[PDB]
């Protein structure tokens, strides 16, 4: 045998990233053909090129997406056969490419971990036939063992990530409480490494399609809970709004146990997300809120239900949004301050999302929202600073569809006036905002309009 | 009790009936008696009331419902007690009144089966800590025994469908094969009986929330989905429409499957209902692809932040309202012109679910709707049969939203003269609709208005 081997794979594996066409181009030739030549060895020797970090960056990258590319694809049709051409190796050449892997582990500099992504390509194609019996135990240990270092913790927690979004929920469902307790404890509270706590609370997102059994534990609820809202106060932005979105998910997911809570965690803390300047936080509140009237609006339907068949809902609801109107409605009028100046009105940001979120809670609590958003109405419709000129108009419009119509009607007639001199009004975002509410108006309240103005053709 | 005390029981049981007051009354004062007097020999002796195909049908029902009102409840609480006083009454006494109860399914000549009421609560109670194990065997064995009567196997299913709607989904997965089994069997195309037929159909329905590991694997469902389109074809309506309501479920439960049948079945079956001259059918057909609509949109949503995330989608999928969009939009601007005088107040008709259908085909075909559509608008818009001058109006206003904006502000500009003109049309009915047009044009395109209309407050 001669080393000449892996020297020339590294040798390739290093210009296809060549500034060259010619040599990126005979460099995946021969990928390619090595491939189709014989696969099983191709692979163990990448894993080999991976595995060693002695090797330069490049070439260690440029060996896992081999591996990777060899197990999956975009087509899940193509993704199909890779997996089963992988199945189809000796057990031997894979338990070799799968020890190396694992082995690689730990053992990157570099940030993206092209190890993980390989554990997972294996993965989604050994846990459906029950392959890899010691991938499991093996990944949880390197989490929990006390002398893991940030890479070893950081890079296996990507992979259990991988695998909690590229595999079967019901293929997973049956080591649940190892992936979880591998998860949480990536994101104990004393976690030293901020980027050990990303991976573990994006992996936590990911797991809560198959942790039923764990969320209707009172005793191990409780302790996600704990752990979720600890990392929202992370100082690491990143780590907050994963948090954030796993508060997001599990409210819409288990909103009967969320009374324990919200209370004492949730509200403040979601509050608190809504009134933040970082945008990627305010959007997370304002869903969470969203979640929460689509929630009680659900239940509602259901308590009538429930009600015309002469019995007691099946499930009741604590009617979380009413009681958090007096405190959500103020933060959501002021984020209809913070506009966009363009047309980009594709974008997605607070304003927006506050809009929408008025309109929900609208339909939710009906009656209710009326009376906390008159008073910014009556007092904004006319002021001098567009910005707050149309958040008044925009409110104006967000509540017309659930309050009750005789309530809405005399408030139509009432600003009717303002709003026709509003689509005048000098700046073009106010009399666009404006146009959208006399529709709204003509669309839900159509007498209120039909007799306080007629329609009549234009001169330009 | 003798056969003295069991005919007086028989007249009281008739009393309960009596157009006198006295006579009711005194009837229930002794039930209610005879019931804390000694309750498990009560219950033995109404079940050998309503397994005796000699008494009379009155004296039959009133010793069912005595036992049905012995066993559940519409208060979840007081139910609960009940299930808890019956598995305290020793099972020698339990096991008579159970065998009477299965002994009366099929001896009944009256329409609704009292036994299989019976049947329910008995089984609420008894399946979930496995105290009635030759209950599903019997049941089963009553459809599939060819030499079963009409009444056999029509209150047998009837029984079956009790269950699968009163019982936890996770205490009949285990007994899934079975009822599925029997529930298909009623519903083979060579059943003599529309009425075993109709049972079986009703009794699937309820059983779609308990029977995925059935629908999981490809074997099975493929008999589901062949015995359930036949069903489609039935002469007898109600057999027709449940079996349209099963597609409908089933559309909405396991799109990721309807490949198999959709091109084959789904199309044709689906298509043809919603041009039925019968409101129930159509409004199914409706229903059907209103549903594809939704879930093809999830997907597509699913796609787009799979791309962001830099990954290919888990799931995709197969475009089948794009597909069916030249099929679709012409039956349902069609419907649109069999809009009733004016709703007695907002009917769910053909109509109105076509309305609402042809807006989710916009938003999720966007663009290409817009052609199918225009043509019917232009040619209709000045008709001077309302109904269909009512219906171009209409579709014009459900195609604003999910088309691009620049393809649809022309036609707009086009367009507002005639609603403009419109809104002071001969029809209350027309008006109404041109009104939600415009405002759909004032909200969704402000600009193609705002510089074409002109809202003039009412001076009369």
């Amino acid at each position: 045998p001669d080393y000449a081997s892996g020297m020339e794979l590294i040798t390739i594996l290093e210009k296809t990233v060549s500034p060259d066409r010619l040599e990126l181009e005979a460099a995946q030739k021969f990928l390619e053909r090595a491939a189709v030549e014989n696969l099983p060895t191709f692979l163990v020797e990448l894993s080999r090129v991976l595995a060693n970090p002695g090797n330069s960056q490049v070439a260690r990258v440029a060996a896992g997406l081999q591996i990777k590319n060899s197990l999956t694809s975009k087509d899940p049709d193509i993704k199909a056969q890779y997996q089963q051409r992988w199945l189809a190796i000796d057990a031997n050449a894979r338990r070799e490419v799968k020890n190396y892997v694992l082995q690689t582990l730990g053992t990157e500099t570099y940030r993206p971990s092209s190890a993980s992504q390989c554990v997972a390509g294996i993965a989604c194609a050994e846990i459906p036939v029950s392959q890899w019996p010691e991938l499991i135990p093996q990944l949880v240990a390197n989490v929990t063992n006390p002398n893991s270092t940030e890479h070893m913790k950081e890079s296996t927690l990507e992979a259990i990530g991988y695998i909690c979004q590229d595999i079967d929920p019901e293929q997973l469902q049956d080591k649940s409480n190892e992936i979880l307790t591998a998860i949480i404890q990536g994101m104990r509270k004393e976690e030293p490494s901020n980027n050990v706590k990303l991976a573990a609370t994006n992996a936590l997102l990911n797991s809560l399609e198959f942790t039923k059994a764990n969320f209707d534990k009172e005793s191990e609820r409780h302790f996600i809970m704990q752990v979720v809202c600890e990392a929202t106060q992370c100082p690491d932005t990143r780590v907050r709004v994963a948090a954030l979105q796993n508060l997001v998910k599990i409210m819409s997911l288990y909103y009967q146990y969320m009374e324990t809570y919200m209370g004492p965690a949730l509200f403040a803390i979601t509050i608190e997300a809504m009134k933040s300047d970082i945008d990627e936080v305010a959007l997370q509140g304002i869903e969470f809120w969203s979640n929460v009237c689509d929630e009680e609006m659900d239940l509602a339907i259901e308590a009538s239900e429930a009600a015309e068949q002469g019995r007691p809902p099946e499930h009741t609801s604590k009617f979380y949004a009413k009681g958090a109107l007096q405190y959500l409605v103020p933060i959501l009028t002021q984020t209809l301050t913070k506009q966009d100046e363009n047309d980009d009105d594709d974008d997605w940001n607070p304003c927006k999302a506050a809009g929408v979120c008025l309109m929900l809670l609208s339909t939710c609590c009906e009656d209710d929202i009326v009376p906390h958003v008159l008073p910014f109405i009556k007092e904004h419709i006319k002021n001098p600073d567009w910005r707050y000129r149309d958040a008044a108009v925009m409110a104006f419009g967000s509540i017309l569809e659930g309050p009750e119509p005789n309530q809405l009607k005399p408030l139509v007639i009432q600003a009717m006036p303002t709003l026709i001199e509003l689509m005048k009004d000098p700046s073009v975002v106010v009399r666009d905002t404006t146009a959208w509410t006399v529709g709204r108006i003509c669309e839900l309240l159509p007498e209120a309009a039909i007799n306080d103005v007629y329609l009549v053709p234009n001169s330009s």
